[PDB]
């Protein structure tokens, strides 16, 4: 690979730490990511190939690198910090999100008797709305750069130490012509439950397909990390989607938010809100509840 001086970062300024998940992602310390503070430490996440990697895996990581170079920076996405391409393995260095993904963030903070605050869990309605608003802003940014995520879900939204939402894994080759719809992950996720019907049935992806997935994500937020289509296996999901099935309104979810969910799941993609409209609708709610 050729040297791109805009992005190249010396690999000896990285100290790799414990893995985060699986290419594979490992936490690391970086020294001098800001060239004005060359000895300053920061914590970053490093994407790299697995040991068993094929040349297709390498081309996929290179392609994700190139996408991330072109996407530019935004507060509500995981941003590219640097790359290591010379004289060693390929590393793509990105922001680290210290609280992990939004699904695990919410599930760990579900509401609960000593003291005056015993009924009070960590999550409040305005902060849930803010999480949704920040994801919509991130997606509005990605859309403006012509990026379709294709698997927007709470597990692909990461949370920083300051509760900033950052969309992750938006630049990936997703193998859309060879999806195993019955695939269950090691944590029990069925990713087909986030796919818009035009994507699932017709292999068509647009920004409006991401809007459908955003509606599923909204339902995940207001169930505090619930799994969508409760109890419905994939075979039944296909039949229910052909019949126009939609999820019920979650408990303790105001009708403004369930209304937004149902708009995101309108059958016609043109009848779903845009991300610009979702940003505006969620900002109105967020401002009203301060
Ligand atoms: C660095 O800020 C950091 N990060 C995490 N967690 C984390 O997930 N960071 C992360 C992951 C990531 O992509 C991976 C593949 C991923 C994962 Cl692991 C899970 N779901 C989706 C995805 Cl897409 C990217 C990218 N791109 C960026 N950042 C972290 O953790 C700690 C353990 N924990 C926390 C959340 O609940 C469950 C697990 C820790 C850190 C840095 N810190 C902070 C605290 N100190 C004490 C230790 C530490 O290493």
């Amino acid at each position: 690979l050729p040297l791109d001086p805009l992005w190249e970062f010396p690999r000896d300024r990285l100290v790799l730490g414990k893995p985060l998940g699986e290419g594979q992602v490992v936490r690391a310390e970086a020294f001098g990511m800001d060239p004005a503070r060359p000895d300053q430490a920061s914590t970053v996440a490093v994407k790299m190939l697995k040991d068993n990697a094929s040349d297709k895996d390498l081309a996929d990581l290179v392609s994700e690198m190139e996408v991330m170079k072109l996407i530019g920076r935004h507060k509500n996405i995981i941003n590219l910090l640097g790359v290591c391409t010379q004289e060693g393995p390929l590393y793509v260095i990105v922001e680290c999100a210290a609280k992990g993904n939004l699904r695990e963030f919410l599930r760990a903070r579900r509401p609960p008797p000593d003291g005056p605050r015993s009924s009070e869990g960590p999550l409040s309605f305005p902060v849930l709305v803010s999480c949704a608003y920040q994801v919509a802003r991130g997606m509005q940014y990605l859309e403006s750069r012509k990026c379709i995520h294709r698997d927007l879900a709470a597990r692909n939204v990461l949370v920083t130490e300051d509760n900033v939402m950052k969309i992750a894994d938006f630049g990936l080759a997703r193998g859309v012509h060879h999806i195993d719809y019955y695939k269950k992950t090691s944590n029990g996720r069925l990713p087909v439950k986030w796919m818009a019907p035009e994507a699932l049935f017709d292999e068509v992806y647009t920004h409006q397909s991401d809007v459908w997935s955003f509606g599923i994500l909204l339902w995940e937020i207001f169930t505090l990390g619930g799994s969508p289509y409760p109890g419905i296996p994939v075979e039944e999901l296909f039949s229910l989607l052909r019949e126009g099935h939609r999820m019920d309104r979650p408990p303790h979810c105001p009708p403004e938010l369930y209304g937004l969910m149902r708009e995101c799941w309108h059958a016609a993609p043109s009848q779903r809100p845009t991300f610009k409209q979702l940003v505006e609708a969620l900002d109105k709610v967020l401002l009203a509840v301060s």
